């Protein structure tokens, strides 16, 4: 493919795997995982900056980008995210609950 003359050619300095997006998308996956609880905007920017080490760009297309790759991260308030959905494995269970059983 073409390639414009206002654009650098030594891409390898910058174009690698683990990328800002990629490090603050899983800080963000990280903060929902392990709140039990809702979590604010503003809480859930702050331990996203903390974790990754790096600003978010924008708050609304990295929200809704989080929301689209991850469709388990949900809004239960104006500014209030939780997780809600089979992102997790199965637990286990003894047989005792898969046979006849007292109540």
């Amino acid at each position: 493919a073409g390639i414009p003359d206002g654009t650098t050619r030594r891409r390898r300095g910058t174009a690698r795997p683990g990328s800002k997006a990629a490090k603050l998308r899983e800080a963000a996956i990280k903060t929902l995982k392990r709140h039990n609880a809702a979590i604010k905007s503003s809480e859930l920017q702050k331990e996203i900056e903390k974790e990754s080490g790096l600003e978010i760009p924008n708050m609304t297309t990295f929200m809704q980008s989080l929301i689209k790759m991850y469709p388990e991260v949900k809004k239960p308030y104006r500014g209030q995210y939780i997780l809600e959905g089979e992102i997790e494995s199965a637990e286990s269970a003894n047989e005792l609950e898969h046979h006849h059983h007292h109540h």
